[PDB]
Parts: structure tokens; C-alpha cells; sequence
């Protein structure tokens, strides 16, 4: 008995972590790898001639510490407010 | 065709307006409904053997504009949050 929140949020987690897997700490984020989880996942809005500093910016808008890195709290954040257009 | 992602986020909005749309405005969620929906969706966490208290606290923190409802990105902070055990809902 797995609910629809679940399975999603199961989803979420597992792709983050096998890009955060591939540099830096195993449970962050790092930016090059963020570029790269946007264009293979919502490839729809993040294509070929995206600009490339369409991330750098809105990359230290959510990097709390500055450390180079997002978390799965601030990541979600991002996911969420792009498939809702949201102000930021 | 659609990814992990967009598939999984879809669903979270689906979730989230299914009983936003119950009651108050369409596109929010009122504390009711949201400790309804985290029994029904996060039932192991969450339920009626539970702290009424834990609740109203939460979401007087999500609604940040005080009109006694929750958004869709307010929300899934939420959830993000309890899916890690992050410091900011935690103590
Ligand atoms: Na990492
Ligand atoms: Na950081
Ligand atoms: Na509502
Ligand atoms: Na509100």
C-alpha cells in the first residue's frame, strides 16, 4: 500500500540522488550536475540553446550556504516552482 | 513521452488539487483538508493517532501569507521536508 504521494516523492528522491551521486557530497547537488538532471528530465523547458546563465542566476537563489550545492529540500523547490511558473 | 520528474510532480499537483478543490478557493489547500490529505497519503507518518498540535503549528509556518490556506509550492515543502527529516520542520 504505497499512496500516489509516495510513489512520487519515491521518484523525486531516486533521480536526485543518482546525480548527486556523481560529484561532491552524496547528498547535495552540485550546479554542472543540476544542468545536466534539467535537460534530461524536463528537457521540455531546458533544450539545446537554454542560456547558460538562466541557471547560474537562479542557481544562488536557492544555494542557501553558498557551498556550490543544492539539497533535496531546495532542489524540490526549484522542480516545483518551474512546473507552476512560479515568480522566481 | 514524459520523465521520472515530470511524471512524478504531475501526480503531486494532481494530489494536491484533488483536495484543494474541496473546499475554500480552488487552487489552495485549507488545514482541514491538508490533515486529510497527509492521513490518506502519508498514512504511516501522519493519521488519527497523532498530535493535533503537530498540525496547527506546521501550517500557520506554511501559510506565508496568513490567509488560512496552503499553496501548491508551500505544500510540497513540506512533504519535501518529511521525506528527509530536514532541520527547518524538525526540531
Ligand atoms: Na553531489
Ligand atoms: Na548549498
Ligand atoms: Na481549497
Ligand atoms: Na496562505
Amino acid at each position: 500500500a504505497t499512496s500516489d504521494t509516495q510513489k512520487a516523492m519515491a521518484m523525486l528522491i531516486a533521480t536526485f540522488h543518482k546525480y548527486s551521486g556523481k560529484e561532491g557530497d552524496k547528498l547535495t547537488l552540485s550546479k554542472g550536475e543540476l544542468k545536466e538532471l534539467l535537460s534530461a528530465e524536463l528537457g521540455d523547458i531546458f533544450g539545446k540553446t537554454t542560456d547558460k546563465a538562466a541557471l547560474d542566476k537562479i542557481f544562488k537563489d536557492l544555494d542557501a550556504n553558498a557551498d556550490g550545492s543544492v539539497d533535496f529540500q531546495e532542489y524540490i523547490t526549484l522542480i516545483a516552482c518551474i512546473t507552476m511558473l512560479c515568480n522566481e
